[PDB]
């Protein structure tokens, strides 16, 4: 399919950046349909790293026009930050990148708010990345926010800005007893980058309609993961946007009927950053082993990531939700050395029932325990293996049972962080 | 296609209820994927009216399970209100209707907030329906809201409720100098309907996955219209959810790849309720004629609706956005008697350019004027005509040029408010 969707089947941090960069070879466009700079999509070409946060993972490819769609909450400061960094490394970000005038803006006050609300939660803190994501999405739905296109008239912007900040500060100071963030300062910072963004502005939905009509290879890149969906996730321990493929047509403008292949990025084991349910969570050396080996530390915050065995149940939901066409198995080599391996095949409900369906809101997950199928590990090395013939029978079996369990094929297998340390058993643009 | 989407191509009030009720004949399920009780979907069977607001338009059909998906913001009070009304007329609402535990709740404080913010806008008021829609969607994205599933434990609910209201009231009283809405009262009202909703709760996304796998006829019903989309609409004069087909997979849980046919409901002329851009707006007898004849008055508020000629440009956007498979032409008989007819074929930009693409945010629409193609009307009557042979050549021509202009076929033509006063030139479930 020309229009391929690559998204996180778990809780984010499955390894999407690498796959977007990988598959972008034949693509003319890469589009982010949601999230913000809360992400940390890491690219490694020949061993040279690049951590992307807001910038689409097709930024290091001459042929690709990277696009930040309307669904995405844009932080002027972060964008400017990333560009220079890439520009200093030979990537003409401004010739490659495009953005929607529809994109919500994230400003100083959104972070202050993001932090007050979090603190306000005491023990019940979500573990948000503290980037004003939550608040930015709020102001939007409220029809009170600033989008990219408001910079079109700096006069009315400053007026609109004064009004909105006037409002937020009363709450910051008067309710949260927090300091007020200054209007003139945020104004000054904003209006100093205004001209840049506005020049990257294009009609994204009309744009993609033309590519589709011509048959161009479009790649929509997701951030976060299925279980962090604002609707379908473990509410309220979720992100503020829709991380399920449906957010593709809403935050890009593409016809829902034009999505061709939904590629699910599946890490060989689970991880979570931020508070929230996680059945297959391990608190033993096996879980610490995964931490040290998969190098599970937040790429935006640097927070230690919680680890666990693969959960085919939370995954099976992701499957149905995104109409996944196939999987890309990431970090399988992190399993090397393990004796026994475990996938979660079902959940034991607190009332004694056994189910193969996940609960919904965070509360509903309470006494839910995991049922596993233990499998033999493999001492052999898997790192860098670019073919199955090099994958040991166990590894191969683990993979197959996963397909069997989910009914979805492991189309690509990633055996290392570098672009080349991978296997494409089926190409999404082909099949 | 089994999975048919029926949505508003304009600004809502195109006549969706009637088409949902119409086409539901072979459907097992009807799903609302967004909106709230801000809608007013009117059904007329043999001349008997039923105004639906939150209840899906497949509620008067024995064979159909009506579903209110997770995208929908649910007002406990409105639901209870509608049910009794239908129950008093022989519709066993509780045996027919199902709802998602994921659904956001709308309470007293959301309306108070909705009204303060509106007032707060002075002249720049949006013209919201004042049903707490805006605020309900806000609390959700904020991860501070109450969803249906919180009623699962009334103890923690009351606690969660106390906290949220505690917060809103400080702003109502302290900022907006408005009265505080009482916690115990809202608690009392809520907990008095708690058991009803919770018994209609089902797993909607898992549910629809099974129907899809079996090949059931599913009907997703939209509310509002394409130009009221929170992202793609005339921001901030929009609604707080996504009225484009992409909101189908996000507020239902259906795989974006499972939508089969997007049916666009197109009224023969335009209308708008609430503030906002409307190029083809008429302020002359022709525009008043349409008002009196199409009986254009808000079905939720009873507000006089603004009228205008058909705008193929605002429509052409809707087309691309929703990947429309076809159109259903509504209210064509309202045109009877007119001498000349006019469709908007392009816009004259304020800088002198001529475009066939619509601007985005409300501001961007400023000096935008419409370019028309005038056509001969028809004195003949069109009301009740169930076939083309009865449609006069002019009418027929108006229809064809519309297809030509948009590149999408008028699959169904509605010649009156009653279920039977229609024409299905192509059935969506068939083709
Ligand atoms: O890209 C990400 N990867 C993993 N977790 C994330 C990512 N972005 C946000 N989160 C989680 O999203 C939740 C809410 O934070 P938000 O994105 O800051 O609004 C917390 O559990 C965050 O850790
Ligand atoms: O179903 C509807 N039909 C037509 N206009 C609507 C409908 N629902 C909301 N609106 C418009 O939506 C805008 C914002 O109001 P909201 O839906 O109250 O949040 C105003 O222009 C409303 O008139
Ligand atoms: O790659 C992104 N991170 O792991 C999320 C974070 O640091 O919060
Ligand atoms: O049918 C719904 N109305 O026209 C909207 C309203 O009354 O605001």
């Amino acid at each position: 399919g020309n229009n391929v969707v690559v998204l996180g089947t778990q809780w984010g941090d499955e390894g999407k950046g690498k796959i977007v960069d990988l598959l972008t070879e034949r693509a003319k466009y890469v589009v982010r349909y949601q999230g913000g700079h809360n992400a940390g999509h890491t690219l490694v070409i020949n061993g040279e790293k690049t951590v992307l946060h807001l910038i689409p993972s097709g930024i290091l490819r001459e042929n690709v026009t990277s696009i930040i769609g309307n669904g995405v909450v844009l932080s002027p400061a972060a964008l400017m930050k990333e560009m220079k960094e890439l520009e200093d490394r030979g990537i003409p970000v401004r010739e490659r990148l495009l953005l929607s005038e529809a994109c919500p803006l994230i400003l100083d006050y959104h972070v202050a708010l993001d932090n007050a609300r979090e603190k306000a939660r005491g023990a019940k803190a979500i573990g948000t990345t503290g980037r004003g994501i939550g608040p930015a999405y709020e102001d939007k739905v409220a029809r009170r926010g600033l989008r990219v296109g408001d910079l079109f008239d700096k006069e009315t912007f400053a007026e609109k800005l004064k009004e909105v900040m006037e409002y937020h500060n009363f709450q910051l100071v008067n309710y949260y007893k927090a300091e007020a963030v200054d209007y003139q300062k945020v104004l000054d910072d904003t209006m100093a980058v205004a001209d840049i963004l506005t020049s990257m502005v294009v009609d994204v939905s009309d744009l993609l309609d033309q590519a589709r009509q011509r048959g161009d290879f479009v790649m929509f890149e997701g951030a976060q993961g299925t279980l962090l969906d604002i609707d379908h996730g473990t509410y309220p321990y979720v992100t503020s946007s829709n991380t399920t493929a449906g957010g593709v047509a809403t935050g890009s403008g593409l016809g829902p009927r034009y999505v061709d292949y939904v590629l699910g990025i599946l890490k060989a084991y689970s991880t979570r950053v931020g508070a929230g349910p996680f059945p297959t969570e391990l608190f033993d050396e096996t879980g610490e082993f995964l931490c040290k080996q998969g190098n599970e530390f937040g790429a935006t915050t640097g927070r230690r990531r919680r680890t666990g065995w693969l959960d085919t149940v939370a995954v099976r939901r992701a499957v149905q939700l995104n109409s996944l066409s196939g999987f890309c198995l990431t970090k399988l080599d992190v399993l090397d050395g393990l004796k026994e391996v475990k996938l979660c095949v079902a959940y034991r409900m607190p009332d004694g029932r056994e189910v193969t369906t996940t609960p919904l809101a965070a509360d509903d997950w309470k006494g839910v325990e995991p049922i596993y199928e233990t499998m033999p590990g493999w001492s052999e090395s898997t790192f860098g293996v670019k073919d199955r013939s090099g994958l040991p029978q166990a590894a191969l079996n683990y993979i197959k049972r996963i397909e069997e369990l989910t009914g979805v094929p492991i189309d690509i297998i990633s055996t290392g962080p570098d672009r080349t340390e991978t296997m494409i058993l089926r190409d999404p643009f082909d099949a």
